[PDB]
């Protein structure tokens, strides 16, 4: 594990917490966020208010990464996320794929992939 | 056009308002709105919150529709988007279809696939 590979499982772990004001603290000003195909969240105040409204829809109640690795310094991390929705109860297991940028230990992107298969 | 096409073009003109009070006049109580392949959004309270929720990141400046037809009941209808994100000024087209269910004149189902490839 990199040091920048232990940022990013640091991260992961602090997902349960649906606590985006601890989460953001892993972001430099100079960030973004995006949920691919959308249109990025683009600075730490943007990519703070993104998670705090998906908190308010959404528990992250676990995440199962079973991938981790780098390439040309962009680390690449793989988790089944269960969610469950606050308004109905409902869980769900979805895959996805975080693609992680960091400079000097804090995060300047975050692209994530989702499985947007049926 | 049907009468249920109709409505159905009657809500597609209505989008551009920006406007969930006015949009969700369409929707019966026994309503949901599915954002494929995201959970729904089940009841018509939870349908006008996720619309007011995109009208306070999104306008959407146009809506240009170039297919109507009904089959089996349902209604099925695709457009070009010009979606603007508020926080940047930033302009994006998007293509989506929508499915409609409607019961004595009111939307009891709407089901969108935007197009999700890069
Ligand atoms: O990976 C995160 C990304 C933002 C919301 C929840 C998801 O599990
Ligand atoms: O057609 C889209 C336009 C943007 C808000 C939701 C709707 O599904």
């Amino acid at each position: 594990s990199t040091p920048d590979e232990k940022i990013v499982l640091e991260f992961m772990d602090a997902l349960t917490s649906n606590d985006a004001a601890k989460l953001i603290d892993y972001f430099a000003e100079d960030t973004m966020y995006q949920n691919m195909p959308l249109p990025p969240a683009y600075g730490r105040d943007a990519v703070e208010q993104t998670l705090a409204g998906f908190f308010k829809v959404f528990s992250i109640d676990a995440v199962e990464t079973f991938h981790i690795g780098s390439t040309k310094g962009l680390v690449y991390t793989e988790r089944v996320d269960v969610l469950r929705a606050l308004p109905t109860g409902k869980s769900y297991n979805v895959s996805v794929l975080g693609v992680f940028q960091l400079t000097e230990g804090k995060i300047t992107g975050w692209r994530d992939y989702f499985d947007l298969r049926e």
